[PDB]
């Protein structure tokens, strides 16, 4: 709030040098955590945990190639540490080679009092910064972000409860985990208030800086003290060591980058190069019996022949794919995206699949008619009240329709890419 504007103007200035928004924001985060540590030494007494010689006061004293060297040394030592600090500084790395322009970020962070602010305030500034980068049409940070309105509706439908484990195995900025924690925190303790605190959440992302942003975000909203729920791993690489109650995820829509290690997963139902089918497999394999998932996936997952069908067959047999939400265009960073939310539990077969079409004749964009949480109110009510809106003769254009599993098994390729609403 005016602090946000100052953060945004330093962003364009570094952009003026060769320094992009995502890089700026990681360096801002590295510096912010360090400053806040120092503040906590005055504001509440105790000894720092940051090594001696590398605290905030040591940093601000240098100016030249010397400033850049001290900063880099500082990031090296912190990355070597454990728990929350080590997570914030995961494979930490300076991207600002220019002393003058680093000193500007340092100087801006130094001049405020971060501990003291309303605490909600730090959260909301950070969420606001993450979003403005995330919906930046030519910055491509949207690959690291999901719109909050949609996360909220998903968490509301899944309805996580105190005592459950929640995992997002492709966590980006940590929005699902942040929202599921807020949802659970306001419910009726104490083995379980402590469970939420220490044991409920887990997030995985393979990209170091994104782990830095996620672990900071969770921390700035009061999630954790000395430990982070976020780990830096490649989810597809390894069979999961622990099964969970709830999965919440928006996995990458893009291909696995070239030169990434080849995966070796005998536990998978089928070998495929489709990155999204593999995330879907990995997540099905991650659930406990009785567990449930809500996951954002592309249309391709619903129609693709070969491996896709094999997996959709497995999904119908051993899981209850009770709900598919068809998402509108114009809500993700890179619009065009044809996406869907699939909700399913593990154990029981699918007998019926309820479709909610929020795509056909729906018009959102990032600049005008923005998606907000109230647009998914009807969906959420349908989710809870399993009474068909569609009727062949009374309401053929109704958004909520139930299909028995036998019609789906009878479709070509076992396709789940079903619509029925005439645009006309
Ligand atoms: C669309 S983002 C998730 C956004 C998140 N829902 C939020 O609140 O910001 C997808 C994430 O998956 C990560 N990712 C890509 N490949 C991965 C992999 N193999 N293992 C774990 N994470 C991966 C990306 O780095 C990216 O942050």
């Amino acid at each position: 709030q005016s602090l946000t504007k100052k953060v945004w103007n330093l962003a364009t200035t570094l952009a003026g040098q060769g320094i992009g928004f995502t890089d700026y924001i990681t360096q801002l985060t590295y510096l912010l955590f360090l400053k806040m540590d120092a503040e906590n030494v005055e504001m509440f007494g105790e000894e720092s945990a940051i090594p001696t010689g590398y605290q905030w006061a040591d940093l601000i004293a240098f100016d030249g190639l010397d400033l850049v060297k001290q900063y880099e040394e500082t990031l090296k030592l912190l990355s070597e540490l454990d728990n929350l600090i080590g997570t914030i500084y995961t494979k930490a790395q300076n991207k600002i080679d220019k002393p003058v322009y680093l000193k500007k970020v340092i100087t801006m962070i130094d001049e405020e009092q971060w501990l003291i602010m309303d605490g909600d305030v730090k959260g909301a500034i950070y969420e606001s910064i993450l979003e403005k980068n995330g919906q930046d049409k030519k910055s491509g940070a949207g690959q690291y972000f999901t719109p909050r309105p949609l996360i909220q509706a998903m968490v509301d439908c899944i309805n996580p409860q105190m005592g459950e484990t929640v995992c997002d195995p492709a966590c980006g900025t940590g929005g699902f985990l942040l929202t599921a924690y807020d949802y659970m925190k306001g419910q009726s303790s104490k083995e379980k208030r402590d469970f939420l605190r220490d044991k409920a959440l887990h997030g995985v992302d393979n990209t170091p800086l994104v782990v830095t942003l996620a672990s900071m975000n969770l921390y700035l909203h009061g999630i954790g003290t000395d430990r982070s729920p976020i780990v830096c791993e490649d989810s597809l690489e390894k069979e999961p060591s622990t099964l969970v109650d709830v999965i919440l995820a928006n996995p990458p829509f893009g291909t696995r980058p070239a030169g990434s290690v080849d995966i070796n997963r005998p536990d998978f139902y089928v070998e495929t190069k489709n990155n999204q089918l593999n995330f879907l497999q990995h997540m099905m394999l991650m659930l406990k019996t009785g567990g449930r998932a809500a996951v954002v996936l592309p249309d391709n997952v619903l129609f693709e022949a070969g491996a896709g069908e094999t997996i959709r067959k497995r999904l119908l047999q051993d899981f209850n794919l009770h709900t598919i939400l068809r998402l509108p265009t114009g809500i993700f960073y890179a619009q065009g995206v044809k996406a869907n939310v699939l909700f399913f539990s593990k154990g029981q077969p699918t007998k019926e699949i309820w479709f909610y079409d929020y795509r056909t004749d729906i018009k959102h964009t990032l600049a005008t008619n923005k998606l907000e949480r109230h647009h998914l109110d009807d969906f959420v009510s349908c989710y809870n009240n399993r009474v068909e809106i569609y009727d062949a003769e009374n309401n053929p254009q109704g958004r909520w329709r139930k299909y028995p599993v036998d019609e789906i098994i009878a479709r070509d390729k076992t396709s789940l890419d079903i619509t029925w609403i005439k645009p006309g």
